């Protein structure tokens, strides 16, 4: 099928009519099955369960080994294991940003956005004003929302749509534009604009987060290997069950079920009068157990699945042993992937915080254009040694400032609080 | 069947009638079997016991190897091994919080909530006021309770239900709403509202804790591998029992049971007059013992069960050997999973403590909006070296404050008590 | 059968009649066989001894390998190897608690309660006042006692029963309630209330200790593996015994018992005149000794028995070798289980000491509500290095207080006595 | 086909007519398929999927192992993992450059340009002036743009073209020259010049980035090995599937399907009356499993793929073990390739910043010719030890200046901010 998503482009000048919106509805409905399959693969269901049944009495075993969940969870834990840190020079801006983050729980939202970006490929975020004049945010899956850009080289966002069936079975949705917001309602089957409300913000209220520039998932390129591995392991499991280990062969003599009633307790076999014309043969038949091709194939497939996906198999027995730096080397591709994703994530967060202080309620008009001063710090989740960090801080205290010295210490949650406490002490 | 749970959504405006509650109870009764199976798997019973019986005289062995209990207990010990620490700047708020925690024994409640979240997928907590004007909490299983959200983007909770049969066999339950609480009673089979009581709190009395956003258990995705492993080991146990090790074959001569009465003490076999027409054959038959496919299959299944579940097999013989850091690496996926769950757990605890101080009895009206300042610290249960911590504290005492220096020491149970004792000494 | 125990629930309001007690007696008599089997498994008897006998002249060997006693003793030694330490700030409260513990010999009671909780799943403790106005405690097995909780969500204890046949063969028992205690006496077969006595305490006189929330034993889930291991080892022992090592075969010639009288001292065999018509064959027959499947099955079962029970096999030759930290890792699951049980044990101890100071005889009325201040410290029984502890204390004396510094030293039995002696010295 | 791209050359003097542009578009349309294939190989699709199908009932498996994505992602992470640092002596120039970079989010642009250069071989960058008198940059793929150099030895750029079909299906494009910019519009099929606008800049607005002087991709020379590896692994997967492990052969006797209904539970085979004339043979047939040539071929191909591409396989189990410097040696070829590309990247960046300050709006006319003073620093993404860097800084502080000492510290993001903070402290 299709292994990527292409952005929609619409000319700037012409008006946005219902027909264009409906055409985009058709285009997105065409693309939904890929998202459905990608979600179903992660959730636990597999394609092995859909295979045709076998003959009535032959054994049939279906085993699924879930790699997508492992990869997604490992990467999500690596990247967003420790919450990001945001700070500024001016006290008012930093105080407002920290208060907003505490009020709106940025940690869970960021974690869910990262997970959605990893699974589907891209995710959307919605921002709105509540009844008590406060700024709220939310995260949506890309199944119900799409965004359309203009055809200019700059490619700025133009409008976005969100829809869905209601309880009674008719389409209800909302249209977001730069200037106005419109509610879409339909009863007989058509769509008619219902109401318009002014946009307090200066831009679109929908932001797009992208894993890549082609909008591809982490495990989109390793589906065939997973399917083949599941098929091979299921076939081996089927082959193990059919036959026994050893058999007993008696040819030329009559044996009754009553005699073999106690075969474990009797260890002497006697044939007193064998037939003259034919020959009597007794012996054991063994099942041959020699498999070498399947093991090699499975090993190669298992190694390739982990290598190609750029995720390290930490718990492997052949992983790095008894070394300081050699262990850190094996985690390098995951660090590279995290650094690649951070480039988009930081820009998206900068856009969000640029949007945040636009309103006069949050900050004064003087400080509106100060979003350029925000600084972000990201830390990966790796094992850490406290003593080495303490010694490093002690050595750096000689030639570096207090803020830099306290920044290295992982024990310190906030440098400003510690400096305030030190000043209070003396 | 179904591998996840989908939240109920109901529109905000219309009234809550009895038919809506009955429909939602029907929906929950539809979903109960999954919870029943998940609990039965953990408790000890297995699906191997339900297989059809074999022939009357063939051997039949049923062996169950329990992995779900091991995984759940290991994760519960890792996460909540050491109770969480909660502190604040203001003295009154901290005193009230610690007094409430001591009075309500929150360690057991948190441990049981974590275990329920791990087993079923999600769990509920109930808060109520007793006769002596005190705040109490309790934990319930998700079999008897469900919560319904609204259809808005914010998705705030709307109402929750709890029901169950009484001693005489008629439905009795309670309905929780934001403003009022209603008791449901039914005798002939119908349901009628019985009584209404005001809600002292400012929100719902039921809080939901979720393991994931898809609301899945830890071992929900590894059922097939466990079943296959149990079946294979049981079948091998059956195969071992049937046949003996070696047999003796005598063909062409008559052997009487009296002669073989003492076969251990007689080591000479003699045939003085063999028959002329036929041939006499005497020898030993050995049972073939060569199994290589079953061992490889079992090893692969056993490795996959531990790897996919993201729980480390610490007691394995091939586990990390003779290394300071290589041992710490193998525990990383469990740390990632714990960090992922902590994101939801901290937010839920924040909601609980937000709801706690709303009442004027607990704290004054001035300090009601101070729940933002609560800080949570979580620590994992890993082997620790006291000397390294002491040296780290000694080094940190040079550059950091006294509170941070005493925080690192694991020997210290409470920082404030130690500061008070040090001040008392001098 | 049944793999867990479900608590009895009774509504609060209605009176406690003799019929309710009789019904609960029947219910408990239904559950007794599980306790009987669990105790019989630990005591030494096994199910292997109950198998049907074989035919008269085949060998029959019955071997029992006891894992339940090993697991229970190891866990009991690990958890309660070192008696717990209990201390307080106020001199009077700590002195009274220590005097009570010294008078009642509480270490034996705690050890027996832990063992009973491990074996059966739950155990009861009874408190009573003697003739000389003193508080005594005792521990009972769950065979003769059951406790019934109320119906409310808080699930508070309501009443408990203890019964048993007397010397002459008629039922005699005691009923404990919150307000009164009644003696149950019956001679013809019915039960009639005999006498009533006031309850000096402010709650029930019976306290329940639970291992888990499902009330399961340590080795309840590993019975099948133990039985299979015993059966397999017994079968192998039977197989080894029946046959000899090597045999001598003589065909075609007459050999008399007198010739084989001295077969060790004669090493030349001669046949001077063989029969013309038939052929003479002489040779040795060897019993085949090739077993590979049984060894693998036994090894897998033995490994699973220790792994699933979450108890470490310290005496294994494959155990951790030549490493400071790798040895500490292998004991982690046992530490997790101990931490899980400590949560229930500490709460139960807190309840007991809350009940203890209710009486005015023990302490003054002013200090009755001070049971919140009691602090419990638990330590595990692991090998310890004295020099490391001494160096840690020396380093900690620089930054920490005297009590904390002396707490680390394992040589010190009581910090207060050492501080008093130090003050006496100077 | 063609394994490289040759630049177009046109004499300087003669006018640029529409026929020349049409001829160059024809030439570029000739070259497009190579770019299409190169992008399709990276995106995930492979040539294995295009092979002809087999006969209906033989198994057919298609497996794709993606090396191009792995190589491209690894190299992109290595080179541009850490954003480049640009600084100057004069305050105004450095401030303007940093403000421009911050406003234009240049890290994403640089990363995308590097990726496009790695995949196709060369990429273009466009600069333009927006409505609010600001300088913007963008990156384009080489599918829609080509640049023509002059005929002189110095080979200076002369003009560039960008075209593409519009919504209605007619050609629309833009022509960039040194002095003027013209819009190309065509409706009937021909092309006519539409409008002319002055060029504010002093040179072409299109800049070319080249990976090599032959304009070749990273993985252009390793296509055959990848295709052969995919075909071989697919053939092995097909071979493993067709046949079973073991078969049972019965010759001379009639066996009915009813008897083999339960073959796992019956382990005795009996033939009471064999036919007189023919012979009865029973035995097991084993599938031969001996493969040695395929493994060696696959290993050689896999090693050559990584070696020839000059990209290190970090995740290999045979990678460097337990050595400080031996690990650094294995990464040397990748460092050599990065150094080779760095020259072209730096030259292009210098040309861009030469263009940037030409306008009087950005800086004063006095500082226009100061683009020589810009200094670029590039660092690679490798594991780093903080303690070693701290010790190096401490040792260097004795002999070197403050800026050089602070440059080594990786913790320091900007030397100027740290110096300002230190000066503020004292």
């Amino acid at each position: 099928l299709e292994i990527g998503f292409e952005v929609f482009t619409f000319p700037r000048e012409e008006e946005i009519t219902i027909e264009v919106i409906e055409e985009f509805m058709s285009l997105h409905s065409k693309q939904q099955p890929r998202y459905e399959r990608l979600m179903k693969m992660y959730k636990g269901d597999a394609a092995i369960f859909a295979r045709k049944a076998k003959e009535p009495h032959k054994p049939d075993n279906r085993l699924n080994v879930n790699y997508a969940k492992y990869i997604t969870d490992t990467f999500s834990g690596f990247f967003n294991g420790i919450p990001s840190k945001k700070n500024h020079k001016n006290d008012v801006v930093s105080d407002a940003i920290n208060n907003f983050d505490n009020e709106q729980d940025m940690q869970d939202e960021e974690a869910e956005l990262v997970k959605l970006a990893c699974v589907y490929g891209h995710a959307f975020e919605l921002m709105y004003q509540d009844e008590e004049t406060k700024t709220n945010v939310k995260h949506n899956s890309p199944e119900d929302m799409f965004i359309v850009y203009d055809d200019t080289v700059s490619q700025k966002p133009l409008f976005a749509v969100r829809y869905g069936l209601d309880r009674e079975g008719e389409l209800c949705g909302t249209l977001y534009t730069e200037d106005v917001d419109v509610t879409l309602i339909g009863k007989n089957g058509t769509m008619i604009f219902g109401e318009e409300s002014e946009n307090v913000y200066n831009d679109l209220a929908v932001t797009e987060f992208i894993f890549n520039e082609e909008r591809m998932g982490i495990y989109e390129t390793v589906t065939a290997l997973i399917d083949s591995y599941d098929k091979a392991i299921s076939e081996k499991t089927n082959d193990v069950d059919y036959f026994s280990d050893s058999y007993l062969k008696v040819v030329g003599a009559m044996l009754s079920p009553e005699m073999i009633e106690k075969i474990r307790d009797t260890r002497v076999i006697n044939v007193p009068e064998p037939p003259h014309d034919v020959s009597v043969d007794i012996g054991f038949l063994d099942k041959p157990d020699s498999d070498s091709q399947t093991e090699n194939l499975l090993d190669r497939i298992d190694k390739h699945i982990y290598q190609i996906a750029m995720v390290a198999n930490i718990s492997d027995e052949s992983f790095g042993s008894s070394s300081g730096v050699a262990l850190a080397y094996k985690l390098q591709p995951m660090s590279n992937l995290a650094a690649a994703f951070e480039r988009k994530f930081q820009a998206a967060l900068t856009q969000r915080y640029k949007m945040f202080m636009s309103l006069l309620t949050n900050v004064s008009a003087n400080l509106s254009n100060e979003w350029r001063g925000i600084e972000f710090r990201f830390t990966r989740n790796i094992p850490k040694n406290v003593l080495e960090e303490a010694q490093t801080a002690v050595q750096l205290a000689t030639i570096a400032s207090q803020e830099t010295t306290l920044s290295v210490l992982s024990v310190v949650p906030d440098v400003r609080a510690e400096m305030d406490r030190i000043h209070s002490e003396r």
